[PDB]
RNA sequence: GUGGCGUUCAGCCACCCGAGAUUGAGCAAUAACAGGUCUGUGAUGCCCUUAGAUGUCCGGGGCUGCACGCGCGCUACACUGAC
């Protein structure tokens, strides 16, 4: 909380903004460039145009509206930051904060599939001889 | 084939010559099991369902989740070794 620097790759998020999907290509790692050199389909591109519409019709100093998406191995860009995103569990729409220091994750990894288990008994013939 | 055993039958043992003196499979009876399979089938009876479908397609998820118990395995514990 000393620093207020983001610096992504040695770069921070003004000139990460401003540059062009060419030359973050070569910013992120092997995955997400073979994602973004490859064809980056129409759906993506409506989740992308939806995300700027809430942002821009936000009102000032406060969060924009949620937007739902079943996108959950969508590249979160740095377009994507400070955003309000309903990712699908299958299940449920759960409220994710596109935080500047999550640019190079999938939604999914912010939406977990599953409840984690806390173990009950072992039942009738859990333990054999 | 030769020798020996055998009721001197059916055969067995040893040996010579031989590539070889018993290569490995496949197929495979009568009678049966409430064995498995309706999730192989445009094989199938009966029951259920049939438009807000248990038909069908599309999106996402699960089948892989982890205090634990069991089974088939893989890699090892090195110097008969590793590099």
């Amino acid at each position: 909380r000393t620093f207020r620097k983001f610096t992504y790759r040695g770069v921070d998020l003004d000139q990460l903004l401003d540059m062009s999907y060419e030359q973050l290509m070569q910013l992120y790692s092997a995955r997400q460039r073979r994602r973004l050199n490859r064809g980056l389909r129409r759906k993506q591109h409506s989740l992308l145009k939806r995300l700027r519409k809430a942002k821009k019709e936000a009102p000032p100093m406060e969060k924009p509206e949620v937007v739902k998406t079943h996108l959950r191995d969508m590249i979160i860009l740095p377009e994507m930051v400070g955003s309000m995103v309903g990712v699908y569990n299958g299940k449920t729409f759960n409220q994710v904060e596109i935080k500047p220091e999550m640019i190079g994750h999938y939604l999914g990894e912010f939406s977990i599939t599953y409840k984690p288990v806390k173990h009950g008994r072992p039942g009738i013939g859990a333990t054999h001889s």
